[PDB]
């Protein structure tokens, strides 16, 4: 009898429960995009999670797309992240860093020397993007040269090496939500005509090469990957999600990863008139630990574990508002209500001041 409170063996890590804190961008980094003591308090308050996945963290300056997100490319950033991992470890928790590059979802104002965002193909996102001077129209990203792809892979390798020096327990590759890797994955954002575009094995190549590089730094059982097969976020869609994502699920087995993490889009059924990509399709193809996410509750999480449909269940929104989410779920306590106005930016309010039971 397994449920949301069963322990789990994730490589050498002993998880006390199956509850994961999903990665959550909070945009509360200081000068130089460096984490600080407030961030350490925030993660320390949530250390009862089976596993924390820290917010998306850019691996290189050009990988930033929103003001005040932390990076993992500089020594000052490693030192600030050390404050966080030290606090989490003091509180008996475990934490992985989510490794980010936004690709086209950025603006020159956020880029070194005011340069263009990079991407697989020169396709401007629609609408406006937040800068330090409010919202401005997106521009068109520069399509990377074939010869530049190794430099991208190397930025991820260095980001993963920095995470290791910062004292994380592992890393998660952000291959979801329409950011750089996802932009290569999906045919809606990738119309390249080299070995990184066209056929599925080409579109998956960047993910696979990034994963290979990162497993040269970390033991593979401390490296996860996140996918979001049916998001439409950031204008990133694939025309054959079942085949695309079913292929990636199988291709990742080579690496003996920590886990595959699926964000199941909350609006996919209502948009698509049904389910184009049941998570079972991926559960059956990826042979290791599966984390599922999107709108879970105590009862929904228990069910998926009991049914063997997933091993771990990640909660995003509820972990914003309930630092002791595991205990509250365990005893069927009232949950605090999440306050969207304070999700992004600011300080303690709506960040470290949600109460414990
Ligand atoms: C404020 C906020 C920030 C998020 N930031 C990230 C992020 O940094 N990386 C990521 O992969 N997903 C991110 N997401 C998506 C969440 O991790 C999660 O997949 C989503 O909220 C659905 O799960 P939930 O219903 O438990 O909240 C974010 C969502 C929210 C609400
Ligand atoms: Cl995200």
């Amino acid at each position: 009898n397994i449920n949301l409170f069963s322990s789990y063996q994730l490589g050498e890590l002993e998880l006390p429960n199956r509850i994961v804190m999903a990665p959550l961008t909070r945009s509360r980094a200081g000068e130089g995009n460096v984490p600080h003591q407030l961030n350490a308090i925030y993660y320390g308050q949530r250390a009862s999670a089976g596993l924390i996945i820290a917010e998306a963290t850019q691996v290189t300056p050009q990988g930033q797309g929103y003001p005040h997100t932390p990076g993992i490319h500089s020594p000052e950033q490693v030192a600030g992240w050390k404050l966080v991992t030290d606090t989490v470890h003091q509180q008996g928790g475990r934490i992985f860093l989510q490794l980010w590059h936004v690709g086209r979802i950025s603006h020159p104002d956020l880029q070194p020397d005011g340069g263009l965002p990079v991407a697989p193909s020169a396709i401007a996102p629609k609408g406006e993007v937040l800068t330090y001077e409010g919202k401005k129209p997106y521009v068109t990203p520069r399509a990377l040269d074939t010869s530049e792809i190794p430099a991208i892979v190397e930025q991820y390798r260095q980001g993963a090496a920095n995470a290791l020096a910062a004292g994380f327990d592992g890393v998660e590759i952000h291959a979801a939500n329409g950011y750089l890797i996802d932009q290569f994955l999906r045919d809606g954002t990738n119309q390249r005509t080299d070995e990184y575009g066209g056929a599925i094995e080409n579109r998956a190549r960047l993910l696979l090469e990034v994963t290979e590089a990162i497993t040269s730094v970390w033991d593979s059982q401390r490296v996860g990957v996140r996918l979001s097969p049916l998001t439409t976020l950031n204008g990133c869609v694939d025309s054959h999600p079942l085949e695309t994502f079913g292929y990636v699920a199988q291709a990742l087995n080579r690496f003996n990863l920590s886990y595959l993490h699926i964000f199941e889009a909350i609006d996919a059924d209502i948009r698509h008139g049904g389910t184009v990509v049941p998570t079972s399709h991926l559960r059956d193809r990826f042979t290791g630990t599966l984390i599922v996410n999107g709108g879970y509750t105590r009862e929904k999480g228990d069910t998926v574990i009991a049914n063997k449909a997933a091993d771990l269940v990640a909660f995003g929104t509820l972990f914003i508002s309930n630092p002791d989410l595991p205990e509250r779920l365990e005893v069927n306590a009232p949950l605090n209500q999440a306050k969207p106005t304070t999700f992004y930016g600011g300080g303690e309010k709506g960040y470290t001041d949600y109460p414990f039971l």
